[PDB]
């Protein structure tokens, strides 16, 4: 489904393919996550990252 609930999202935290898709395909993530993401686009990664890594 790759719909981004967290496990998509988890193996690309890893490797490091989160960063790939564009900026409206990030919010959908931020928007599951409830985080504040940014108007610009690898904001949303760090959004992500960071609710997926210390």
């Amino acid at each position: 489904k790759v719909e981004y609930s967290e496990e998509e999202l988890k193996t690309h935290i890893s490797k490091g393919t989160l960063g790939k898709f564009t900026v409206p395909m990030l919010k959908e993530a931020c928007r599951a996550y409830g985080l504040k993401s940014g108007l610009k686009k690898q904001e949303l990664l760090e959004a992500l990252t960071k609710h997926f890594q210390d």
